[PDB]
C-alpha cells in the first residue's frame, strides 16, 4: 500500500521524523508503518 | 538596525510567528522587536 500512497499527499496515519525545523512527515517511516498495517490487516499481527 | 539585519540570516533575538508547520522566524515581527530594542538602547524605555 506504500506504493499506492499518492504523490505529494500525506497519508492519514503517518510516522514523523525529527529535523531542525521540528517534527515533519517522513515518507520512508510512514511507508514502513503502512506496510506493517497492511500485513496486520491481511495476515494478522502477533504479540506472543 | 532592522535594515542592517543581514539577508537570509536569522538574528540572535527574533520574534517568531505561528504557521501550519509551527513557530518560524518572522522578519517583520523581528524587525519591530529589534527597532524597539534600538530605541530602548538609545533613548531609553519607559514603563510609567
Amino acid at each position: 500500500v506504500s506504493s499506492t500512497i499518492p504523490s505529494q499527499t500525506i497519508p492519514f496515519l503517518h510516522i514523523q521524523k525529527k529535523t531542525k525545523d521540528g517534527w515533519e512527515y517522513n515518507k520512508k517511516l510512514s511507508s514502513l508503518y503502512l506496510d506493517g498495517l497492511e500485513s496486520a490487516a491481511i495476515n494478522g499481527l502477533t504479540f506472543k
